[PDB]
DNA sequence: CGAAAACGGCCACCA
DNA sequence: TGGCCGTTTTCG
């Protein structure tokens, strides 16, 4: 069980995210997705004992918003070498949903030399509604998110790795094929909502977390 | 008759599924089809002074839903060894409407060397949808569904097996041939309301369950 | 004859 | 209602 770093969001998951499974959390824009992806692309990296999977990150950007010096701050909060982090951490940016599904296979080829823990895809439906805009090619899209998701379960069951995808809501696919779904939504100032919608194992239940410049990080008010 | 494992829903079927008939089970997405079938899947292998059939389980996947925990869960809840409960479940997911009917060829040759009681097929009807799209089409998917239902009804006369389906409802074929048609609504929270809406011999009737992270299991307000 | 435009007709979404 | 395509006519 990955450490999601704050700690009731980690009793909301019985411990953190379990590796070899796809946890999708669907959100309004700025919720807080991507920073719990920078959050957990340091936390993986962790020792066992602390809630890490002593293994390093792979992060596939679509929206621009990665960035090294919010996994420094990840870094330093829980102690670990930024350079290092950033060492652990292989980065690259998908201009489409073709060249989103390409570098899967760069991906699973380079997985096999060097132990990772956590496959983090940003913005994961973006490129799906900007790529495929027309109304006709919807059935393309949705084969495409299909075999994309399938090979994700494939890399998980292979690696025994985490699977974290975002989704932006302004597929219905995507719920058998993901184990945990968790719906986020903002509480004004930094403080985030995070309910679990549908688990066969975890309760619909609500956890509330704050967004702070170390780290995703447990609620204090 | 294949305990439920909820006393109110054995109440209401009178004392659980008839083996070697197909119990249809049509409810909106999130009512617990998926649920009730990880719970059965291993109150099959009950005793039958228990409510099971002392059969091994069978689970076609076709939405990725399949948990092993679930039915890790279900055995420790009725006190069943899990190890044992995975290893007499044998589990494969269906990529197509062609590849769903194809392993029941796998099925019927395997059903034979070994006693089973229960037979799941988990959204059995998105596949007719997700691959036949198109209004042509339409003929061939119920063609390919009658002789799919067809063949669930051989193999349950052949084996005395429970056939289980599950069908999401954002075919009037199957109701002559499904003997028992449940529909299952949502109650706020994680509680599930049962309706009888067709059986011959049970009444049309409602029973209240919930879904418990042990178990489908009759509600306690 | 044919550019071009002006109409007409047809479709998409979901309401 | 917006867009696109078939057509029709109209003017050179």
């Amino acid at each position: 069980q990955i450490t999601t770093g704050s700690k009731e969001l980690d009793k909301l998951l019985q411990g953190g995210i379990e590796t070899g499974s796809i946890t999708e959390m669907f959100g309004e824009f700025r919720t807080g997705k991507t920073q719990i992806c920078h959050t957990l692309a340091v936390t993986c990296q962790l020792p066992i004992d602390r809630g890490g999977g002593e293994g390093k990150a792979m992060y596939i950007d679509t929206e621009g918003t990665f960035r090294p010096e919010r996994l420094l701050a990840v870094a330093e909060r829980y102690g670990l070498s930024g350079s290092d982090v950033l060492d652990n951490v292989a980065y690259a940016r998908a201009f489409n949903t073709d060249h989103q599904t390409q570098l899967l296979y760069q991906a699973s080829a380079m997985m096999v030399e060097s132990r990772y823990a956590l496959l983090i895809v940003d913005s994961a439906t973006a490129l799906y509604r900007t790529d495929y805009s027309g109304r006709g090619e919807l059935s393309a899209r949705q084969m495409h998110l299909a075999r994309f998701l399938r090979m994700l379960l494939r890399l998980a069951d292979e690696f025994g790795v985490a699977v974290v995808i975002t989704n932006q809501v302004v597929g219905n696919i995507i719920a058998h094929a993901s184990t945990t779904r968790l719906y986020l939504r903002k509480g004004r100032g930094e403080t985030r909502i995070c309910k679990i919608y549908d688990s066969p194992c975890l309760p619909e239940a609500e956890a509330m977390f704050a967004i702070n410049a170390d780290g995703v990080g447990d609620a204090k008010d």
